[PDB]
């Protein structure tokens, strides 16, 4: 049977694959993750699949690691699946060769995604799908949520019968993350179009040792080729199988589709070949267009590959004179785009008309195609015709964009209703939105679709909804931009956001604001919304949310009356009618305390219906005077290129505003200033005692510890209150806390560490603070930092340096944050950081916030992100490189010593030489020689002097997450420590994979609620620590700020000083955690950590061995008995207990158990008479040697693999026997 | 399952030509690095026979139990548990929580009691 | 000035790739093992670049490794090559898209092998080029053992002043072990041919915390395409 | 009458670079491609020559 | 009806015995990082390493299987890095079967270790 449902592209596919696949090899990643935790909840929950049996679904190290175990699971026998896309489809490639290369049925289900190149994207574009292109899958493109499940099926049957694996793809969140109302078939119905002969077959065939083959030989030239075409007829009858199952799929569904579907004017002069969401929204303007006569058209491409041409013509109307295809990639190079290529490939080989082809390039990224930008396509082929063109973007550079006209009408469906949500992240418009789509789905025949945009920012970031409501299906795959209804459920936006942009003439727009009266709103109101407002005639409505909310008791939350709002003018239903349903929703969920909270939200919904009113408005807003311009100082670039950005207006950067490597500047953060706190710390003077702790724990650097001269503070504001400096080495220093409440977060960290009893520093709303506090961090910053007063690597002295990392997007309270801050205070100013991808690169780089910065000599963190799985091998490149340079540097050092120099850079050139590798040595001669050789641009000396930048020892680190270091990047990374090189690696352990998503990973704990985790994990944390100590000669440390910030910056001076190879790991909270009294507590949370013994402190130093002393020295107490309240603190834990108390208790009790028996095998380190030697170098010498000169008997084979240059002399190959042997045989011979 | 180093590294290693060839070519490195190996393997024989006489056994834990069942990370928690980012975003995310832009909880039941 | 000699293809190009390159990270893969191994005792005897230096050559625990390693060597402002084939090269591609999208000068040699599928195989045919072929690497073709020297040369010179990666390939087994009398150049001659302006603005551009710059940014929709676009002037 | 066009510079592919190369009196041009994609309309080398010819537009 | 499928399904009646073989290129290199993530499944497979201290087949270039001092392509002048040691970094997880064996040393002591791995 069929059945209605409302769900994404996501569902709709993962709907599918369960029901046919019996195993499933996992791996996260934006924006697929989603199907894999579909598929394993379901398993969780007891869903079957068609055979009755719930799907084996298991998480990988990686997505290479998926693709061999699918290829494993498939030639084993059983119908296998995956979900992947990106950076994750590219490490499965060499698999797919050897899963197509053995015809065997897998199905891959991709959510299109873009590869990074000069920057990564989560996004939607078909680079990665095209980068498989010549594996040998077969390729279906689903072009909507509805044919995402149809296609979906489709791929599956035909695999099953074709024996040829097949990659199902959609495009990333345009059609993954889309909400439409769909229909899905029933899992028996899917059953009934197996063919069971052909599975049979597939069992049969598979590995077995009750019937063995072999497969995966290597073959010689002599049959290679002859085996690579044998799978020809598989590849020649799979497009008909594929035509064969679309038909059957049709007679269940009603819905029929062939490789390629043509749409458009019969006669159609100009036609379009595209793939993807792209063909609804053209097919919405092909709707609009030929209604009025334009003789156009639309082929629609379905299998990609094989690519069969007949079908193409097939499609083709005989009247088309120009034909533009269109690929949502880039090849650079390249002749022409993937499907381009093809489509010219067709008319060639046809050898007759050859009507006009142009090349285009659209949606990279998942920029926007909307119809405009169909239409500039279809009048580019009457008019100009330009060739191999973008569109979506303004090509000032290379002149290769077509002009895009937005004035242009709205297609949408007649009876459309569209809405845009402006909504303020955690306020719930997002869930409200859904849960509206569901309900009007769910109670009237109209489709509904919905589509979100969120922010890069982590907390307190803006939401965009796009929904739409129509009696016809909505092909509108791109964003509302004429909405009939408009809501702003955060006043601060009016003052900052183009809110009413292309709202319609008449349409509502409703606010959420304390401003009732008509002076309040004319007052906090701007003109440019008035208005809009009074000339487009808009229906007004300003509705105090907050008030309301909390006069029902709801605490303020504004969620159930913005969609009471929504349901009562959005004019999508009647009035009756909506608000029943509303409130039968309300008594469908919570019912959990009782109708205590049900009664309730139910009076919410009543006091919004009636205080939703009108908002009279006069005549005279439509001029309501032009408001100036109060701007502040800026770089940019801030001012043309960032702030741009951040207002949403990106998408109008031309290509000439962009680096053609990608590169950012740092510091942009500085002047982002977001003032999203609700609450902000105010120093007591009175309270503290100076020790600096509360900036030292600031996760945004919100902290601005100021130590100025009496003569410094002349200017200074009247409540710059200041304090006589603590300390004999402060004399008449003046000492304060200046709070940076712009900047702040309100986690509450500081105040909770804060150690005078009676608090230094108190948690106040954010609007009692900045009016005094804004102009005093403005005065404090300009003050010098007093970095040679006090020692640097000094928990106090610490926060009297320059901190390199300064308001990232990072969560409020992220526990990573506060470790790198201080990181760079002690080595910023030298370090290269080679970042893995994580939320250390997420809030580290996405653009165009860079929180990193420069100090006040323009030196600062040389921070760069390459892959997920590359980060130790990308920071040793760049040891590497230093290596090679400075060893370069330094042979020319010594050549000018033998030389006529002067006696004073000889004596700087032999002082650097000394002094080379120690960062203070280094740098002291480094400057001397900086000025010796100013101006100096001939000879020796010359090429010396322009090697400045290489003077100073740098320090290159390696920052990355548990899931990059014990997981995808764990080979690279122990490869790099094993190296013994200079390097220093800092694993920020979340203790799960939390940029996406909270999934599982080997570094999350016994018992640990996680994604593929989510009965509590059942295996231990893998010891990342004892491994690495195993080498004996790197360095290796585990910190944990909130126990002691003195260990920490400990570890820190001996990891980095270290003549080798270092790993720290620290114990970040994470909101994916669960912290039950708030992020704020991170602190208090990590002391107990290791208190508990949960996360022991200790440090393997090898230099100490050298000395007849025990490397291993541990920092932290056996555990004092708190693991339980430590655990039960965490929702990752606590939810276990809630929901299986049995279990539960029992995985708590290991956890218990397990850390009792390791904190013993350390004291068991720590008391060992055994020290492993250690010595950085000692050797080497010129010359190289073969391993097999001078060998008695052969050290090669016969075999084309060991074949050098050098090779083919005679020698005793081993099949005499041994020496002794042939010997004795000699002597036996005699003669 | 074997005995403690019987002295005839030396091999044992001049044996094979990967250890003799570089005592031919480079013989200062190459009697160095010789005495590093054997070094080594006795360092690495007395942790053997360290962990031989342990008594500090991991409870070792078959398999089973799974569970009927499953619940989210995030079921219940008092704070938000997911951010406003792409990333995280899923089908039934979207219901509003503290974001942890307030304070610690007992910092905000503080600020009430002072504010009234 | 110009020298006789008698070798095959992998030897005719190590030769070249070893003067124009400081950096090298390497894993061995047939049949480009013997670049690699050249390479490295050369560096070992004390060779030269057209620097004067020593190579400085770096064994990986894979291809992806080495391609990481290569990545942040050029980044960091050294003139990096590698050498490969077939599944190796597979490995690279995530890599490779990241040293042409931030216009790194890296040079890749490699003998092109055909991909396992049904089976595998060490001998040569285009199948693993053709894989790479949408990175964004430039790519050059050498026909035989003589234009496999000249064309390695070309590439790094190429390189360095189009700051656009090449991949310098021939026939794997046919060409790379083919043995042939040949004409090879001095280093000194190769030198001469570099670009030096181009070269200093590479050592400029790259990562240091003299001079910083992020590097690696993630892009939202609004500027994706236009930074993906900007790169068209080189290519 | 015969002759062979090599290939040097695979990427970029310039179009006019080729038809510098290409006599005017060649009748039949067979691109051979020393790969297979299965299910492709035609291998890589075959792929571009064609384009090639489809822009020149004669 | 259910014995015939159950009848069509007789080569899955015994137990069969998951087997990874591999060298030491493979295992401490290249592959280590899924060999590591496969052993913590806890999932029961039995994989064999045959280090040859060497990428032997590719013309013995030097692993993190190669000892300190052992000449090798890569390790001109004799490598100068201890072997890495697989067998401690595995036994850290405790759920773990390790084992050892040279058969000239004990032929014995090898049937006894397949026997208890398998
Ligand atoms: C943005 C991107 O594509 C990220 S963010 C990252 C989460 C890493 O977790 P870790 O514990 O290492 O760090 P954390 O976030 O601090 O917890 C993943 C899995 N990826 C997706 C992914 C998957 N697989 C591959 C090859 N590349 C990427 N980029
Ligand atoms: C035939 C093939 O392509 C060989 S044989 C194998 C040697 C393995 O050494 P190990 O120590 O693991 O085993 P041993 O030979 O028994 O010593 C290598 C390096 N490869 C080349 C290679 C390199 N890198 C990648 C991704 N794939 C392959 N196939
Ligand atoms: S509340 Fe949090 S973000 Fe604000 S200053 Fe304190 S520690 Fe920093
Ligand atoms: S933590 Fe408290 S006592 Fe310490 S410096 Fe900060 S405000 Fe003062
Ligand atoms: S590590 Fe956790 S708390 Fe920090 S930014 Fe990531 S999701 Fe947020
Ligand atoms: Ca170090
Ligand atoms: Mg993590
Ligand atoms: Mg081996």
């Amino acid at each position: 049977g069929k059945k209605m449902m409302t769900t994404d592209g996501n569902t709709a596919t993962a709907h599918v694959a369960y029901a046919m696949s019996e195993v499933a090899a996992i791996y996260p990643i934006t924006p697929s993750s989603t199907m894999g935790e579909e598929a394993d909840d379901w398993a969780a929950q007891g869903r079957k699949n068609i055979f009755g049996q719930t799907l084996t679904i298991r998480e990988m190290q990686s997505e290479a690691g998926a693709a061999g175990a699918v290829h494993g699971a498939l030639a084993a026998g059983a119908l296998t699946t995956t979900f992947t896309a990106s950076q994750g489809l590219l490490l499965m490639i060499p698999n797919m060769y050897k899963i197509s290369g053995e015809l065997l049925p897998g199905v891959f289900h991709v959510t299109a995604r873009a590869i990074a190149a000069h920057a990564l994207s989560i996004f939607g574009d078909h680079q990665d799908i095209y980068a498989a292109r010549q594996t040998g899958f077969a390729m279906l493109a689903s072009s909507s949520v509805q044919e995402a499940h149809d296609m979906a099926l489709v791929a599956h049957l035909a695999a099953i019968e074709s024996n040829v694996p097949f990659m199902h793809f959609f495009d990333g969140f345009r059609t993954s993350h889309e909400i439409q109302k769909i229909e899905v078939l029933d899992y028996a119905d899917m059953a009934s179009l197996v063919n069971q002969k052909a599975l049979a077959e597939f069992r049969a065939k598979s590995m077995n040792p009750e019937h063995p083959h072999v497969r995966g030989t290597a073959q010689n030239p002599d049959i290679y080729f002859q085996g690579r075409e044998a799978a020809n007829p598989y590849y020649l009858k799979v497009p008909g199988i594929v035509a064969e199952y679309m038909q059957k799929v049709a007679s269940l569904t009603g819905r029929s589709y062939k490789l390629f579907d043509y749409v458009g004017a019969p006669d159609a002069e100009r036609v379009i070949v595209s793939m993807g969401s792209s063909c609804e929204t053209i097919e919405e303007v092909i709707n609009h267009l030929a209604a009025k006569g334009e003789k156009i058209g639309l082929i629609k491409v379905r299998l990609y590959r094989p690519f069969v041409s007949e079908a193409f013509f097939a499609a083709l109307p005989a009247s088309a004179k120009v034909i533009t295809v269109l690929d949502r990639t880039k090849e650079p190079g390249a002749p022409g785009d993937p499907l381009y290529l093809d489509v010219c490939s067709a008319f060639v080989e046809r050898g007759e008309a050859m009507p006009k082809i142009l090349a285009g390039r659209y949606g990279l990224g998942s920029k926007e195609f909307s119809p405009a930008m169909v239409k500039s396509v279809y009048d580019n082929m009457s008019g100009a015709k330009k060739n191999h063109f973008t569109v979506g973007i303004e090509d000032d550079v290379t002149g290769t964009s077509l002009p895009v006209d937005n004035a242009f009408a709205d297609t949408t469906p007649k009876g459309t209703i569209q809405c845009q949500f402006w909504g303020l992240g955690a306020d719930g418009t997002v869930g409200a939105n859904k849960q509206a789509i569901k309900i009007i789905g769910d109670n009237t025949d109209l489709f509904a679709q919905g589509y979100f945009s969120y922010d890069s920012k982590k907390s307190g970031g803006i939401t965009i909804s796009h929904l739409r409501f129509g009696e016809k299906p909505i092909q509108s795959t791109y964003l509302v931009n004429r909405a009939d209804y408009v809501a702003c459920h955060n006043p601060a936006y009016v003052g900052i956001y183009d809110i009413l942009e292309g709202i319609k003439d008449g349409g509502t727009f409703v606010l959420n604001s304390p401003w009732s009266s008509l002076e309040d709103m004319d007052k906090h109101l701007p003109s440019g919304i008035k208005r809009t407002i009074a000339n487009k005639k808009l229906k007004f409505y300003n509705i105090d949310a907050v008030k309301i909310a909390t006069d029902v008791g709801l605490g303020g939350r504004i969620n159930m009356i913005m969609q009471t709002a929504f349901f009562k003018l959005a004019g999508v239903l009647p009035f009756e009618k909506a608000v029943d349903l509303l409130k039968k929703s309300i008594h469908k969920a919570y019912g959990k305390k009782g109708e205590k909270i049900v009664k309730m939200n139910t009076d919410a919904v009543d006091q919004a219906v009636t205080s939703l009113q009108e908002f009279k408005y006069p005549d005279s807003w439509k001029d309501a005077p032009a408001e100036t311009k109060a701007e502040p100082m800026t770089n940019e670039f801030f001012k043309n290129v960032v702030k741009p950005i951040l207002t949403q207006q990106g998408d109008k950067l031309p290509v000439s505003a962009f680096e053609a490597d990608g590169r950012f500047p740092l510091g942009t953060s500085q002047f982002e200033k977001r003032g999203v706190a609700i609450n902000v710390p105010q120093w007591v003077p009175e309270n503290c005692i100076q020790c600096n702790q509360c900036a030292f724990v600031c996760p945004h650097s919100a902290i601005l510890p100021v130590l100025a001269k009496e003569e410094e503070l002349v200017g200074a504001p009247a409540n710059f209150t200041a304090l006589e400096a603590k300390g004999k080495e402060l004399k008449g220093y003046k000492f304060r806390i200046q709070i940076n409440t712009l900047d702040c977060m309100g986690c509450g960290n500081c105040a909770d560490i804060c150690p005078p009893k009676e608090k230094a520093l108190v948690m106040q709303p954010l609007d009692t603070q900045r009016d005094a506090q804004v102009p005093n961090l403005e005065y404090a910053a300009r003050i010098p930092v007093k970095s040679e007063v006090l020692p640097r690597d000094s928990l106090k002295g610490s926060q009297f340096q320059e901190p390199l990392m300064e308001f990232s997007g990072a969560c409020s309270g992220c526990g990573e944050t506060p470790y790198v801050r201080v990181i760079t205070q002690l080595f910023g100013e030298r370090m290269f950081i080679a970042n893995a991808t994580g939320c250390s690169s997420i809030w580290g780089a996405s653009a165009p916030s860079m929180p990193y910065k420069t100090n006040r000599l323009g030196q600062g963190p040389a921070w760069g992100n390459s892959l997920f799985e590359d980060a130790a091998e990308y920071g040793f490149g760049m040891n590497m490189s230093m290596f090679a340079r400075r060893t370069h540097l330094a042979d020319l050092a010594a050549k000018a010593l033998e030389s006529d120099a002067s006696g004073d850079v000889k004596e700087a050139l032999q002082g650097w030489l000394a002094g080379k590798n120690d960062p203070i040595k280094s740098k002291e001669y480094g400057d001397k020689l900086k000025k010796l050789l100013a101006g100096q641009k001939d000879g020796l000396l010359g090429q010396i002097a322009a090697m400045s930048d290489l003077y100073t020892k740098k320090s290159v680190w390696i920052f990355g997450g548990d899931g990059w270091a014990y997981d995808i990047g764990y080979g690279g990374l122990d490869h790099v420590l094993a190296s013994g090189e200079d390097v220093n690696v800092f694993v920020m352990d979340t203790e799960v994979y939390s940029n996406t998503g909270g999934q599982s990973s080997k570094a999350t704990p016994t018992g640990a609620v996680a994604k593929f985790a989510a009965a509590g994990k059942r295996t231990g944390k893998k010891d990342l620590a004892r491994m690495v100590m195993t080498y004996g000669y790197v360095y290796v440390a585990t910190v944990s700020m909130g126990y002691s910030k003195q260990q920490f910056l400990k570890v820190l001076k001996e990891a980095e000083s270290f003549p080798g190879p270092s790993l720290v790991i620290a114990y970040a909270t994470c909101i994916n955690q669960g912290l039950r009294k708030g992020m704020g507590k991170s602190q208090d949370v990590m002391n107990t950590a290791v208190k508990s013994g949960y996360w022991p402190l200790f440090r393997y130093d090898p230099r100490l061995a050298a000395q007849g002393k025990n490397p291993f020295q541990l920092d932290s107490k056996a555990p004092d008995g708190s693991v339980e309240e430590f655990l039960m603190a965490q929702n990752r834990f606590a939810v276990l207990d809630r929901s299986f108390p049995e279990d539960a208790k029992r995985l708590r009790a290991q956890v218990a158990h397990e850390l009792d028996v390791r904190f013993k095998e350390l004291e068991h380190m720590a008391a060992t008479n055994i020290f492993e030697s250690f010595a950085p170098a000692g050797g080497k010498a010129d010359g190289s040697v073969d391993f097999g000169e001078g060998a008695e008997f052969c050290t090669r084979d016969d075999t084309p693999m060991m074949a050098r240059p050098d090779s083919g002399e005679a020698c005793d190959q081993n099949r005499a026997g041994t020496s002794e042997q042939q010997g004795d045989l000699s002597k036996r011979t005699k003669k």
